[PDB]
């Protein structure tokens, strides 16, 4: 997270941890608790190629990643089939629990947002996760959950930035209607944050707009972070999730 | 270049080193020489995004990197318009330089194939260049310009080579029609080689069948090089390099 | 800490990690509090050259790094004279803190060894640290205090193994008298892990025998871990130390 | 090398450049060509630990690193016996090749000083070599052997300089007798030019006056470059190496 702070523990309470096995479980994408058995995540986190189920383990929110883990086992990966590498979209997974976990205060899924949702500029939102706090920055230790508020760029006017000072012709599109942007120069997800939440406050209530998806640098000018837009995704999700 | 031998001085005279302005004019892309005052290199090299061409230097065929260095400024850079990512195709760009170059046998022109020729299985096709010589690997001082013969795979035997063991659909293409595939676990090329060109002896001639694109892995197994084909963009080309 | 384990909370409460200002208060080197006001660590941790005190800090024992710090600042830094390299001895030094911390059960000193004692082979001895846990293998998140027992190897059997192999002339001493051998090819310190204690359980009590000073590697043959003798410089330091 | 320029072709022809096998012949330390068939050198590059003599390598004189290569095989290695460690001294090795090199104009000897010569400050020095431009800065290809003068500090001097900003007592020496202070914040030996040779002119005569031994920093303040004195072991070298 770029221009962020620290999350108050109150916050984010279906923010996870993705882990792969390399001489420790190590952090390398965040996802969301969306059911008490499945995290919604980024279909790059876990794809194209399929992955051995024991090399990866979900850890659900801790203020502090690595302190008090409880890692879990995933039973299931299911990849959007029609992902093969971000920029064409369908970045968008799901990993089902080996068992559904216990749903508190602190701990707890958030909600998708219904069809008609479509999140034009001015909604307030944040985006969430333990990833590098600048271009080739990591988080330091104690690795506290980070959150910065993004504002949103309506789908066309993101085109058309990710066109200026490019060679792509105009009619070529960049930014697909699969996709979401948010951030600026200022505030953005960065390395490691991939695969986690973009929340908006909707009349008083957390929806989960996006999955961060990709970009290309962290805050960088006249490229917003783009995100899977959840809505395009929900006939797919409810295919799998109760 | 991955499984490879260096080149004899003779071969291989449209080669092309790119250069960017580091420590030093650093090597970072192949390109070949495809008219005495025009580059063929990948679009990915240069773009998407337009870079200043202060910090681009193109140097002629050459045994060993920064041994003999005779630079040269580059007047402009034409990307194809479809170009966004190696994966969706169009990755092609030309490199005008300032003046003509001096042909000689030394250094010279490859020959464009003819739109027909498809380069199927079987045909002899080498790709060359200052790449790594495998995975995080880089070739070592003093640089001499590699070259290996790396095996042709059809099309669609190489797309669905591609969706082995992924999730991704198989109605949803990976190797496209614009794209050609070539190498196997042992040859193939390597970070540095893109933009650099595979070529073939058709018939007796030398003819241009690619420019290094893309891949998943340095000669790794069911996942072989992949390049843009150049037939698909002749028209494209012609449209900028005197026939 | 090579081929250890966690050690358990109650154990070594006088170890210390030494903390310098980077992105964080980054750790660099252990130590051990031999006085409620005093740590002892090695030379080459704080010198052969002068630093700026405002770039450390003292952190008191811990499970895992960087969690729960309360960083204390080091009022003065007090180097053996004679130190100018590891291999040439006099690998010690002291810690003034600026306020006596409160001992307790948790949190308290380490015992010197009286003069006589020369910890021979066969005594029962554990290096503790945060240290690498292999040649360029860091300890990995979160953590952990490691510690392993390690066998002593006597001075001239130590120096003997150090000749083995190499150029150097038998009547160049390579082990000085100021030095102390302990570990093999499977137990040892590593980086990270100088400045800390060596310390054995010596007739029912703890004592410092030695401070990790040096080696040619980590747990590599023939070449076991160097520590500065602790006894050796008893008068030195209380000198300084009440 | 730090501060300095690239050397003319014509100077330095004793200079060595010490190769290591690891994936190529791998250059990480400097020498000097004190006899036909001898290379004197630093005992740090070659020990203290007793090294396979397979994995070593000598290059003669080289305007450009790696781009000419003749690599010679070292028949015997002979490390100075009191070598531990570079500051405690005795920093000098020898290698004797398996044959006698061919002595000409652009590769021969570097005359030994004689044991009175101790080469004040003020004497005109150089040290050569193919090491780090600057902390952590490589020298960039084409690898130029490159050169710098290097003011000479009294050895007194020197070691009152090493006390300034540290915690070691005046009276524990840290220059050596055996060693040679040379060089400012502005002009140093680096990285890699550890085992070469620091040379002085003496009416008209180059003499070896040092071995790059250590130090603290490239070309960093009252910290500058130590070089074993090589008259001091004159009586050790001349009982090995002829005339
Ligand atoms: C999830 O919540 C469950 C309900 O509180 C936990 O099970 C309960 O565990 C208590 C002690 O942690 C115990 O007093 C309760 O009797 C028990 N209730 C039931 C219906 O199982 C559960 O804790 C896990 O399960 C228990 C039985 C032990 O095996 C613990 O070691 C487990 O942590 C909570 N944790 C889960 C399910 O992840
Ligand atoms: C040392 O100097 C000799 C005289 O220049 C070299 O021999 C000469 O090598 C020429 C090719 O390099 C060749 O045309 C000459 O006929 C030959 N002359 C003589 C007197 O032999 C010698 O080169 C080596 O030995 C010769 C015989 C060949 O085997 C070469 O391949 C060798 O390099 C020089 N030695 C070295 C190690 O350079």
């Amino acid at each position: 997270i770029v221009g962020g702070q620290e999350a108050p523990r109150s916050k984010w309470p279906w923010q996870v941890s993705l882990r792969v096995r390399d001489r420790y479980w190590m952090h390398f994408c965040g996802g969301s608790l969306i059911h008490p058995q499945w995290v919604l995540t980024a279909a790059h986190c876990v794809g194209p190629d399929v992955k051995d189920l024991a090399t990866l383990r979900v850890q659900l929110r801790e203020q502090h990643l690595y302190y008090q883990d409880q890692l879990l086992p995933v039973s299931r990966i299911i990849v959007h089939p029609q992902f093969y590498i971000i920029q064409t979209g369908a970045d968008i997974a799901l990993l089902e629990l080996e068992e559904p976990v216990n749903i508190s205060s602190r701990v707890h899924t958030v909600m998708l947002p219904p069809a008609s949702e479509t999140f034009p500029p001015g909604m307030p939102c944040w985006v969430t996760g333990w990833g590098d706090v600048d271009n080739d920055e990591p988080l330091p230790p104690p690795f506290p959950l980070k959150q910065v508020k993004v504002p949103i760029m309506e789908n066309h006017i993101c085109d058309a930035k990710y066109h200026l000072g490019a060679y792509t012709g105009d009619d070529v599109r960049i930014i697909r209607d699969d996709m979401l942007c948010a951030g600026n120069s200022q505030r953005d997800s960065c390395k490691g944050d991939s695969g986690g939440p973009l929340v908006c406050k909707v009349n008083g209530t957390w929806l989960q707009a996006g999955v961060v998806s990709w970009g290309e640098g962290c805050a960088q000018p006249n490229r917003p972070g783009i995100y899977t837009r959840v809505t395009y995704y929900l006939d797919w999700i409810h295919h799998y999730v109760p």
